[PDB]
């Protein structure tokens, strides 16, 4: 179909039936498939990134320069492939887009990088994209950047010429984002945290590859941004940055046949035009969902008040739950969030003001004030709200220094699954910054199944979609620990037995982690003053590692309940002249 008019959900691109699409959970498979695709490139590679680490290794463990992103692009450029890269130009964050740019363009003249914007603004280019020959396109939450590679093992430690290398995360790739922010990125092979005393923060994310027509659509977005960016400053207007043009006619890993629609958030400042089709697709999927929602997102800032927060995603969730309760439907909403925002902050002091600002708007959405999801649900249905929504996070544990250590798994995914039939995957967080269009630029794909699998839904036979069911089962299996308990029935995602098991695990795990590590966040610290005395106590993990180790044997999976009462007696907003909407 055409691009002369707008389409479903007011998107620039129509839905593409018969699209091969494959989802990825965690960075390990995404970066491997990116590496394989780069190797087979014949003409063009398009890349957009919020952050691009040139020296990141795409396959692990590294034994040579092969599979290192910069080396792979240099090799393809030497065969005549044109690499075009759109990088976010941060306000000197410490991501050093200048080093990424200078390093990539030093490699070969066939690699061209533009940065945007030049003008001062609060907003960023957030989309993550890699397109090969305008026929294969990767998108999702994963930047080609440090800290993103991980796998189901979610290793907390990495203790062991690279021919005999055993580290999975070399140098700057080994990090704990909450402990300390990245420094000295022009020294990629230098550690910046103590590998022997400070555990990794595991990184969880979701990506996707699409083939055919939706890859053309994503390439067309890149081309518009590329040619628009050309007009943004004199240096880029010169012929050394060629105009790009989309392929039009006659449009490989292992994907699933689905209907895929590309979606994006863009504005005048970020592109030629206004669009917020990710938001529209989010709302419509919630409105039309019939059985359950699974939401895994880095942020959860919503519930409009007309002033500070504007998007209506939370309101749609509330309306669906209120309707399910009114009609007597079995309906479940699963919300998976990172236990703490991804900023550098000593949580034992209370967290930085960035952490506190996000928590304010997160808790305003979840359970605090007249607009919160739980307050409107509680008002209508009392304690029955627990039958309809579950808010959880992830945590794991390991061993370091001869005693157990624990850290949350950072949920960076931006995925929604509905009814085991529909999936949204992209870069768009659930907040005003990602969804309004006017602010950050974002990408997403709407994936609707056309092929089905026999499954269950509240005890009844149910034809689930192949792409959506496999993703949801893979998420559920890793999160709840299905490897260790092969008796788990993950066919039915909404029946009482399974929903109870989900909540029971969340409560059981959260209690053990709190008993062993006294980890934050926690329901046991309702104010900063009780927080100050609470952290002055040495946890059992270090008091008696053997006793700690024994009790940790009862943890199943990584699922922990998201503590809704952490610091609930504090205002949490910082005082001051900064607009509050920087964080929303
Ligand atoms: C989890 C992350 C943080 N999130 C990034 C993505 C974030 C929100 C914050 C988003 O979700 N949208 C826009 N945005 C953002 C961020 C910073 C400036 C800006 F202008 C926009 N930490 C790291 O990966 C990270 C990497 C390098 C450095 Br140094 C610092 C952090």
């Amino acid at each position: 179909r055409d691009f002369l008019q707008l389409h479903r959900h007011d998107s620039y691109a129509p839905p593409r039936p018969g699209t091969l699409a494959r989802w990825f959970v965690n960075g390990a498979g995404y970066f491997a498939a990116v590496a394989d695709a780069i190797l087979r490139a014949q003409e063009e590679i398009f890349i957009t990134d919020w952050w691009l680490s040139p020296e990141v290794y795409l396959k692990r463990p590294a034994h040579s320069d092969d599979w290192r992103l910069d080396i792979m692009l240099k090799r393809k450029a030497e065969e005549g492939v044109r690499v075009s890269i759109l990088l976010f130009k941060e306000v000197e964050l410490g991501i050093n887009s200048g080093y990424s740019k200078r390093a990539l363009m030093l490699l070969h003249p066939n690699i061209k990088v533009m940065r945007h914007p030049d003008q001062v603004t609060l907003w960023a280019h957030h989309e993550k994209l890699l397109v090969v020959d305008q026929v294969v396109a990767f998108l999702g939450g994963l930047d080609l950047a440090y800290g993103r590679w991980d796998d189901l093992h979610y290793r907390l430690t990495d203790l062991g010429d690279l021919s005999h290398n055993q580290f999975f995360w070399l140098g700057k790739d080994y990090s704990n984002l909450i402990t300390k922010d990245w420094v000295q990125l022009d020294r990629p092979f230098e550690d910046f945290i103590d590998r022997e005393t400070t555990p990794r923060m595991p990184w969880r994310d979701v990506g996707v590859v699409v083939h055919g027509l939706p890859a053309r659509d994503l390439a067309r977005h890149f081309i518009q941004r590329w040619n628009f960016t050309k007009t943004t400053k004199a240096k880029y207007k010169t012929p050394t940055y060629p105009y790009l043009l989309p392929k039009s006619t006659s449009t490989l890993p292992g994907g699933q046949c689905t209907t895929v629609q590309v979606l994006r958030s863009v504005d005048r400042w970020s592109a030629g035009t206004l669009e917020n089709s990710i938001l529209n697709a989010y709302l419509h999927t919630i409105r039309e969902s019939q059985h359950f929602l699974y939401i895994e997102n880095q942020f959860f800032i919503s519930c409009s008040d007309g002033r500070t927060v504007l998007n209506k995603v939370g309101d749609e969730i509330v309306d669906r739950i209120l309707k399910a309760h009114k009609q007597g439907w079995c309906y479940r909403v699963y919300v998976l969030l990172p236990l703490l925002p991804g900023f550098e902050g000593d949580i034992s002091t209370g967290g930085g003001n960035s952490i506190q600002a996000i928590l304010h708007f997160t808790y305003r959405t979840l359970c605090r004030g007249e607009y919160s999801i739980l307050h409107r649900l509680k008002a209508a249905m009392g304690t029955a709200w627990r039958d309809y929504i579950s808010i959880c996070g992830l945590r794991t544990h390991g061993e370091l220094g001869g005693h157990p250590v624990s850290e949350l798994i950072y949920i960076h995914s931006k995925v929604l699954i509905a009814d085991d039939r529909t999936v949204i995957i992209g870069s768009a967080n659930i907040n005003d910054r990602s969804l309004l269009g006017k602010r950050d630029s974002e990408l997403a794909v709407l994936i609707e199944d056309t092929e089905t699998e026999p499954s269950l839904m509240n005890g009844a036979e149910y034809q689930a979609g192949r792409f959506a069911l496999s993703l949801r089962k893979h998420c559920f299996g890793v999160i709840l620990g299905a490897n260790t308990r092969p008796d788990l029935d993950l066919r039915d995602p909404i029946c009482d037995d399974f929903f109870q098991l989900w909540q029971d695990m969340a409560e059981s795990n959260a209690n053990i982690y709190e008993q062993i590590f006294r980890c934050l966040p926690s329901n046991a610290t309702r104010s900063l003053r009780t927080l100050r005395e609470y952290v002055a106590v040495e946890p059992l993990a270090t008091v008696s590692p053997p006793l700690a180790r024994s009790e940790l044997t009862q943890v199943q999976g990584h699922l922990v309940h998201f503590p809704l009462k952490f610091l609930e007696d504090e205002s949490l907003l910082p005082p001051g002249m900064i607009p509050l909407e920087v964080w929303t």
